[PDB]
């Protein structure tokens, strides 16, 4: 028990991530389903998803990045085209 206040919500078929709506305290709330569902990682990892997004089990990576850069100007017109104004 952290936040998300709702009961055990109800997915249909052809699903693949847990979240829910419903209404709680006058504004939309998101709700858990059974604590584990099947996500879009259920037919490439293991699908176990709750608390409002796509989760993944059974592999585990991330990423940093390596390459990145700088620009001053993001155009050489020197100008914007919508005025037609110089």
């Amino acid at each position: 028990d952290s936040e998300f206040p709702c009961p055990r919500k109800q997915q249909p078929a052809g699903n693949s991530e847990c979240s829910y709506y419903c209404e709680m305290n006058g504004q939309w709330k998101l709700g858990k389903f059974q604590n584990g569902a099947r996500c879009d990682y259920n037919a490439v990892k293991d699908g176990v998803c709750n608390e409002g997004l796509c989760y993944a089990s059974g592999d585990s990576a991330s990423n940093t990045q390596n390459q990145g850069g700088s620009r001053r100007q993001e155009n050489e017109d020197q100008g914007d085209d919508e005025w037609d104004r110089k």
